[PDB]
């Protein structure tokens, strides 16, 4: 099963790029990153089973997506989670299922590791420029979080 | 004087890389990073001497900022421009001097190194605080532009 | 709290190495590394809870060492484990809090990063040359795996 | 068109890097790098329009190469040539285009980047070798003029 | 004739490391690597003409290698040995020529470098996989003596 | 004891490298560096016990050198070598012991890696300035020598 990892460093401890990340993140992504999303549907608590429906504005490459929590770990500062749906999954990826996990440094910073795997129907491949596409964008919403909590 | 550097690295080609964060970045910008600008008022063409006036949504920790263009290599790809205004500045920093340069490497992608001089009344210190913030930001944006050029 | 990051290359892929280092330590330890332990005694099934009391050789200067998991990422290649007891904390070290992930590299191996944080009583200093020794010795055990990993 | 750039990283200031190898070239190589040429007859004020007619030792692998100066920038520290005649050229390159900047560093030091455009008949490519040895020649030459530099 | 060759960085100084890895290697390893060896036979005094019959424990990838010393020099550090024997030349390699040398680095530490040149009949080579586990195995026993010297 | 390194990176190989900076650098340097030397007697074979005195050109800031060499590992590309006389040691440079190694690199280059230990008369200082002009003239040296390998 195709697969891909993604380490993203920062200065900020892991305990806080993990607040600001994931258990915050829906009212620190509409302060911190003004117009990433037009528009979100949240249903559930930030746990697992959380389904939330994304909507970026007319243009954009990816317009829609629609993200499954599956696991959360705050002692941990682990979140898994899947993409089900949306036109991110082009014709044919069936879910793109996501682990990520915070480790801290011996600086007092941190490394965000994520590792996602492509569901896809008989052998077809993701293409490369694709997953880059994906960890461009991912690591422009991190930073621009990052940003935020180095703020606040 | 003050002064600090920053490094991002990318797997987009360096003439690509500086074509979207440099030559064509006030087209570029708005399709890139849809709300990252509150507005921008160019006046000139893009080389020596232009000026552009920045506003920042309102409740941003920095609200505006004036950037003047210095100097433009196309072929060299590089690029210098000074802060000379704005509450970017704080009380006290007469303005911050920057020179980019967009550097290929062997795997066929580029680094982009910055130097920032920061130019302050007497033995005033730039807090180590606002400069993380600043390249965390600046690392958003970039990375936004490299998603653009990924797809586009 | 005094902090300590170790790095080792390795040629061998990322998963691989921390099937080894990790999961399945337990039965590669005693083909790879055959005088290296006394003796281990195993309290659980390797996830987070699982504590080993481990014993090296009579001279060693190290004689015991207690290790608790907390968690394991087998997705994230993460592992993070305390040491609790054993001559290892020796008179004044309350506990090593250890936070483990493995990174795949470019050319199809891997970095694997430790970061170690030292909880002593009062202002307590652990010396250099005690973190050295631990740096030898944990490189010395990975590349024995490593070995064992190249050849089956 | 074929092009290739090269790098050079000094301790050594911006400013004064550039008055070694472009404002003061001509007095400065003598001191600096003794029996490097043979001869250089400089017609111009070496500004635009400047031509040196340069002449390397009997046996060496490039024995005369002609350099026209088009533009130079003293407070961008940019300087721009073209190599129009020599056996530099081969058979076959009809005139090799650069474009130098050197740019600052926050340790006070400086990199000088340097893009050559190889203009050719036809197809023809300038191979990998040449290219080469003109790096280590380039390279050997800033750093004699660097050793001149720190002690003058 | 193929050949490889491995660097191992340590922060001990050269002096201490040769005199462990080669010096006092025969009362040194027993102590550092307790298991590592089945049993040793030494002919000769350490010097050139020193041949050892190495036996490593019953499973082991390599069971036995006879290694011959020709060459030590305790002033340079280097030493020169030859593999002439045993299940480590497999079933072609007429013999494996080593040479080492100790060099040290500005930090007070060391770089231990070591050259392999493998004889064997007619164009037969030896595969990647078992230079990679020879490496490993001798960075494994290495680092075991690296850590004995920190602390005696 | 003061000492300080110099890493040089190179596209060429480790062997070829080490043959022209150390093994032939008698008969190299006339063709390579046609004007760097003013003299050289040399006072032995090139082995250990080898004597030179060298001459620069008459202005320059270093004049004189006598350097011996300590040790030469041909198969290790290693090289010892001390500068015991000459206006090289200023007023109070008692020697200046280096040690150097060539190692390869995975793309078929090399880096030469060369640590200098200053020894001086009670807590003199040799001053950075000192340092970095040697560094610069080294590698100019090294460059021009690079240059005649990748030609012949
Ligand atoms: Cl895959
Ligand atoms: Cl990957
Ligand atoms: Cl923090
Ligand atoms: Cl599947
Ligand atoms: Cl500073
Ligand atoms: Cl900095
Ligand atoms: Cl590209
Ligand atoms: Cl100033
Ligand atoms: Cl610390
Ligand atoms: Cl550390
Ligand atoms: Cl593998
Ligand atoms: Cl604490
Ligand atoms: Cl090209
Ligand atoms: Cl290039
Ligand atoms: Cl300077
Ligand atoms: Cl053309
Ligand atoms: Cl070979
Ligand atoms: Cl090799
Ligand atoms: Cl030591
Ligand atoms: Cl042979
Ligand atoms: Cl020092
Ligand atoms: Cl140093
Ligand atoms: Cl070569
Ligand atoms: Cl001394």
């Amino acid at each position: 099963a195709q697969s891909h990892s993604l380490e993203i460093t920062s200065s900020v401890s892991a305990e806080k790029i993990f607040s600001g990340i994931v258990l915050d993140v829906d009212t620190v992504i509409p302060k911190a990153a003004t117009g990433a999303y037009k528009s979100v549907e949240v249903k559930g608590d930030g746990g697992a089973g959380t389904v939330r429906i994304i909507t970026l504005p007319e243009g954009s490459p990816i317009t829609t997506m629609t993200v499954r929590t599956d696991a959360v770990n705050k002692e941990a500062l682990s979140y898994d989670s899947t993409v089900i749906d949306g036109d991110i999954l082009l014709g044919f990826i069936e879910s793109i299922e996501t682990h990520m996990v915070v480790v801290p440094t011996a600086d007092g910073g941190s490394i965000t590791k994520t590792t996602a795997i492509f569901h896809t129907k008989g052998d077809a491949v993701v293409p490369e420029e694709n997953i880059k596409f994906a960890d461009a964008q991912n690591t422009a919403l991190f930073k621009a979080i990052e940003a935020y909590l180095i703020a606040n």
